[PDB]
RNA sequence: GUUUAACAGCCUGCCCACCCUGGAAACGACUCAGUCGGAGGUAGGGUCCAGCGGCUGGAAGAGCACCGCACGUCGCGUGGU
């Protein structure tokens, strides 16, 4: 399960919830993976799906909002985007392609 | 009773709004009340907005108060604090 990988992640691995620093990653090629929920805004979508073309890193839609995705971070406000930096113990970036 | 107009310049910069760095749970900030923050808070540094705000020019020469000299019939006279 997606949901079961990121709480992994987030407590074996590395990451940066928010829409400048994912693109602070991608801009430094840091992040290897980029989820996207479905509440982020359009426009911000598109750049960020721009961003990781130029980069050469993928992009997974997350199956829910902002809200949900923060909630399947382990955290207590809303993320609308987030990179994983190094996946600890987890095989998203292998198992997504 | 012990005053300072329009207008010109400089300064200031309410409450908000906005920008840069940074990335937050042991959650924090915060109002009388609320509220705000990974759609980026707290924090540090800045931009802008109001003013019937400040200083200067206008402008002390004016106005007001007080104290005097003089014509003493007609100087809307003359001086000081
Ligand atoms: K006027
Ligand atoms: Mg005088």
């Amino acid at each position: 399960s997606i949901n079961n990988r990121l709480a992994l992640v987030m407590k074996s691995g590395k990451y940066s919830l928010g829409y400048k620093t994912v693109l602070k990653t991608l801009r430094s090629s840091k992040g290897k993976l980029i989820l996207i929920s479905n509440n982020c805004p359009p426009l911000r979508k598109s750049e960020i799906e721009y961003y990781a073309m130029l980069a050469k890193v993928g992009v997974h839609h997350f199956n829910g909002n902002n809200v949900d995705l923060g909630t399947a971070c382990g955290k207590y406000f809303r993320v609308s985007c987030l990179s994983i930096i190094d996946p600890g113990d987890s095989d998203i970036i292998k198992s997504l392609p």
